[PDB]
């Protein structure tokens, strides 16, 4: 969502958001810092193609032709210069020249020293405490974003992590049609197609960029969970990593973890979706967690099976028609999964990404509230491992991920909502070691 230089009545009224670098003759002079070599000004790329029916409410959401209902003007950067401002580099490179290659591995979290792993955890809990220093947050939509005066933007601060949180509900909260409307559901940004894996990749790239900046350190890197194991319980749920089971509610996190701490944000449905307000930095409830706890569906009962890895990453076409939660031999359908791990569609199961989810019977279990759970982070690197993994057998091949007729937002130019600057699915279907500036340490099954 967008940089708090951008969130003002001069930029959203002339729809450019092309904030300056380092505007030494004055503001304005250094837009995207065109001074030095870094970039330009320039208009917005979006996706012009049709989406699937299934989206009957065209001109209604801020999401379609992201992100045009905001800006059209933007950043453009040269060679591998990035940022809103282009005042960074694109993954894998740093430098003032962004021509010193960076490389950081993601290991599994459970082989991490126990000083790296207080060490992530205390990066994590600084995260949901530290104001996110560049991107501020919609609490309206773009019709009432400037406020009654028009002169008021509504926009608020937010945490690094609450962000993170933030973006994710907001690729999916259903479109708000009118007070006294039944807001419309059928319609999910970062889910149910093909964007789903470089949407969370770049997702979690972003929290990454995030907290490197936060520690200062820039080899910090994402851990992962390894859910692939077929237990009963959840073996990162411990007091040392993630939290365990309180002992005095059984569904809180142990009071001995700072996760115990945290409050959730974005569980309001019922006030967005009938006042047409976007969920703000206001926090309330406390993490839920129970895992293996949903007596009601056995099947959700035991994390994804070793196998199921093994299977899904033999599932040769990433995606196929409808490139919807029905697809079958698609393996983004599988790995996300509402395929069984073989790509055998059945609308009965549950797999993989989707099972690890529901495993934890609680915040992370909600597709609205997930990333609430700092589990989110660690199920969605094992989940982009698994990704990348495809990416590298199959020689990347992007020719099945659709360039039209896929569900709102997930054809392969579609700007990745709300992502910014403007950040295509395709920018993300790369192998990620060469790049993205980032690898796994991680061994799959034969
Ligand atoms: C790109 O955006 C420009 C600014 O529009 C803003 O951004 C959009 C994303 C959207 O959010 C919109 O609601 C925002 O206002 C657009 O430039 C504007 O274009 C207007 C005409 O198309 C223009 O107007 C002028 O002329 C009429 C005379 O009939 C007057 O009524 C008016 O007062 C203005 O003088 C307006 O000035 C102009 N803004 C500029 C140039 O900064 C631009 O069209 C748009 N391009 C696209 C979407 O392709
Ligand atoms: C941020 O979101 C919260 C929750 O959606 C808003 O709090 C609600 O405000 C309305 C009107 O005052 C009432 O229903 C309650 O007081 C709140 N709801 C709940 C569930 O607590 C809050 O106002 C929002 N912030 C802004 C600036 O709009
Ligand atoms: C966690 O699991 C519990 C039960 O195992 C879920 O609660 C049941 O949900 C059904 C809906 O299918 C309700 O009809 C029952 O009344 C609920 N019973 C109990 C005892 O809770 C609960 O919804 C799950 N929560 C999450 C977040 O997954
Ligand atoms: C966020 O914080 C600034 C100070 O950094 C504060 O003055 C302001 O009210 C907030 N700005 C926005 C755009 O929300
Ligand atoms: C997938 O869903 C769409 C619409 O819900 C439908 O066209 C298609 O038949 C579904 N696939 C099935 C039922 O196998
Ligand atoms: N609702 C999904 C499971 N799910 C839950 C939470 C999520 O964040 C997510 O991405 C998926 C399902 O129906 O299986
Ligand atoms: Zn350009
Ligand atoms: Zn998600
Ligand atoms: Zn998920």
């Amino acid at each position: 969502q967008f940089p708090r230089q951008c969130a003002t009545v001069e930029a959203l009224r002339s729809g450019m958001c092309c904030p300056d670098l380092s505007p030494v003759s004055g503001p304005g002079t250094d837009r995207c810092g065109s001074s030095s070599g870094r970039g330009r000004c320039e208009a917005v790329t979006a996706d012009s193609r049709p989406h699937s029916p299934q989206y009957p409410h065209d001109g209604r959401d801020d999401r379609e032709v992201w992100p045009l209902r905001f800006f059209n003007r933007t950043c453009h950067c040269n060679g591998n210069f990035s940022g809103h401002n282009c005042g960074t580099c694109r993954p894998g490179w740093r430098g003032a020249a962004c021509d010193q290659r960076v490389l950081i591995v993601r290991r599994n979290l459970l082989d991490l020293s126990k000083e790296e792993k207080n060490h992530f955890v205390r990066a994590l809990d600084m995260a949901k405490r530290t104001t996110h220093p560049l991107f501020v947050i919609a609490t309206r939509r773009s019709e009432e974003i400037l406020g009654p005066d028009g002169n008021t933007p509504q926009f608020e601060n937010i945490s690094i992590y609450n962000y993170f949180v933030w973006t994710h509900y907001y690729s999916v909260k259903k479109t708000f049609l009118g007070v006294g409307q039944e807001s419309f559901g059928e319609v999910d940004f970062s889910h149910e197609g093909p964007a789903f894996l470089t949407w969370h990749r770049y997702h979690l790239l972003r929290l990454e960029k995030d907290m490197q900046e936060m520690l200062q350190e820039p080899s910090f890197s994402l851990p992962y969970w390894n859910f692939a194991t077929g237990k009963n319980v959840c073996d990162i749920c411990t007091d040392d990593l993630m939290g365990s089971r309180s002992n005095f509610d059984s569904t809180l996190i142990s009071p001995n973890s700072v996760f115990s701490q945290w409050r959730v944000v974005c569980d309001s449905l019922e006030d967005y979706d009938t006042l047409g307000t976007l969920c703000n930095s206001t926090e309330d409830g406390p993490i839920r967690r129970n895992p293996a706890g949903n007596v009601a569906r056995p099947m959700v009962q035991r994390l994804p099976e070793p196998q199921d890895v093994a299977q899904c990453l033999e599932v040769g076409l990433f995606d196929t028609p409808p490139f919807y939660s029905n697809s079958t031999n698609s393996f983004r359908n599988t790995v996300e999964g509402y395929s069984d791990p073989t790509g055998k569609y059945d609308p009965a199961v549950r797999s993989l990404h989707n099972l690890a989810h529901l495993f934890l019977n609680g915040t992370g279990g909600q597709t609205h509230l997930s990333p609430n759970d700092p589990i989110f982070v660690l199920l969605h690197t094992f989940t982009d491992a698994v990704f990348d993994e495809w990416l590298r057998r199959y020689n990347a091949d992007i020719s099945t991920f659709p360039l039209e007729n896929a569900p709102i937002g997930h054809n392969r130019q579609y700007n990745m909502v709300p992502f910014w600057p403007p950040v295509t699915n395709t920018e993300m279907f790369v192998t990620a070691p060469d790049n993205l500036g980032y690898t796994y340490e991680i061994q799959w099954p034969s």
